[PDB]
């Protein structure tokens, strides 16, 4: 039972903006998603210093990193707050159409793509690297949901009968066939130094058989 919904014309926008534009600085999607989930962490553990059983879920907070070359998937999984069906609907959690109207704004004012997590809409720069983004999320007052979006102006949501993940968020990104350098380990650690060096929660790179 697949639900589809159209995106709100701000944010079709915003994607279309991410894919068309030419930018070859496509490496801080990874940046912006380890930041949304050292945001998604932070959240669980600020609600569980007051209800430790917010934990039962699972205690153990951290950011996986897994490359695989033969879906052409780069996967961050994180176990924070994860989200409700309601927040996925609701652009992932994000305030993203005043978000995408203050971005597009500074975009012909002076900044660049780069600077696209300063307004709170960070995971569409996902579009930069991935033909097709699907999120797994599971919130502790909610099921296990998938959104999933190769742009197009929709994105359908469903419940997952896949692997339980306990309580976090899975991103998954169908890199497009030029983008295979984020599959690499080296690459993929240059850029976890350069951008991420002060995340307060442990990265751990896979490694592939
Ligand atoms: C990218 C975008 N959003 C998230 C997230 C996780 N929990 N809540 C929001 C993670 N990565």
């Amino acid at each position: 039972e697949v639900e589809t919904f159209a995106f709100q014309a701000e944010i079709a926008q915003l994607m279309s903006l991410i894919i068309n534009t030419f930018y070859s600085n496509k490496e801080i999607f990874l940046r912006e998603l380890i930041s949304n989930s050292s945001d998604a962490l932070d959240k669980i553990r600020y609600e569980s210093l007051t209800d430790p059983s917010k934990l039962d879920s699972g205690k153990e907070l951290h950011i996986n990193l897994i490359p695989n070359k033969q879906d052409r998937t780069l996967t961050i999984v994180d176990t924070g707050i994860g989200m409700t069906k309601a927040d996925l609907i609701n652009n992932l959690g994000t305030i993203a159409k005043s978000g995408t109207k203050a971005f597009m704004e500074a975009l012909q004012a002076g900044a660049d793509i780069s600077m696209i997590g300063q307004f709170g809409v960070g995971f569409y720069s996902a579009y930069l690297v991935a033909e097709k983004v699907t999120v797994i999320t599971k919130h502790n007052d909610d099921e296990q949901y998938a959104w999933e979006s190769s742009a197009g102006g929709s994105f359908t949501v469903r419940t997952d009968t896949g692997e339980p993940m306990g309580r976090g968020t899975k991103v998954i990104l169908h890199l497009k066939e030029d983008q295979t350098e984020y599959l690499e380990e080296r690459r993929i650690k240059e850029i976890v130094k350069k951008h991420s060096q002060f995340i307060g929660y442990p990265i751990t790179l896979f490694v592939e058989k």
